[PDB]
């Protein structure tokens, strides 16, 4: 059987969230530090690499292509080719 009289319990000191892991909390708390050097001007988004945030801003100027077969969508017709293959075909 487990050890102690009780469990532990991990709090956010910015937002008073609670967590059942010390690591959930940790990454939790990467949104009130917002140490991310590279913030998007169109949304919440954030990098450490400018190249990386180029790579997400033309996502912003971007097109959706949609599953013939349920209702997903993504930015690629090659991509969706692969959604298809994978989740109403079988895998080759
Ligand atoms: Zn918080
Ligand atoms: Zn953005
Ligand atoms: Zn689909």
């Amino acid at each position: 059987g487990s050890s102690g009289s009780s469990g532990k319990i991990f709090t956010c000191e910015y937002c008073n969230k609670v967590f059942k892991f010390k690591h959930s909390l940790q990454a939790h708390l990467r949104i009130h530090t917002n140490e991310k050097p590279y913030k998007c001007p169109q949304c919440s988004y954030a990098s450490a690499i400018k190249a990386n945030l180029n790579v997400h801003l033309r996502k912003h100027t971007g097109e959706k292509f949609a599953c013939d077969y349920c209702s997903f969508t993504c930015l690629s017709k090659g991509h969706l080719k692969v959604h298809i293959e994978r989740v109403h075909k079988k895998i080759k």
